[PDB]
């Protein structure tokens, strides 16, 4: 079965300002895997953002609880990541990821889209 993971829709935005990225996923990985987003600003780490699916309740971390909506769509095998009243803190890369615990020793991710917040 094919593995793959497509990401799109990071850029340039002002602060307080709206960003959507995306991911489309193959049928296989989009059907029967918990699909999460991270980010890792210049200078940190990776750090969890939305995760969704997998018969998981949908998770965020508390700083972006109330800003960012993670989303399905069915016809399109594509999950979202809305981002309303971006800060400067959210300048980071963003990676799709996808896993599986219970049988699956290995995790999936994305090339990683650019996001920046400038005041400008």
């Amino acid at each position: 079965a094919e593995v793959q993971l497509v990401e799109s829709g990071g850029g340039l935005v002002q602060p307080g300002g709206s960003l959507r990225l995306s991911c489309a996923a193959s049928g296989y990985i989009y059907r029967r895997y918990r699909m999460g987003w991270y980010r890792q600003a210049p200078g940190k780490g990776r750090e969890f953002v939305a995760a969704i699916s997998g018969g998981s309740s949908t998770n965020y971390a508390d700083s972006v609880k109330g800003r960012f909506t993670i989303s399905r769509d069915n016809s399109k095998n594509t999950v979202y990541l809305q981002m309303n009243s971006l800060r400067a803190e959210d300048t980071a890369v963003y990676y799709c990821a996808a896993y599986r615990i219970v049988s699956d020793p290995r995790v999936y991710w994305g090339q990683g889209t650019q996001v920046t917040v400038s005041s400008l």
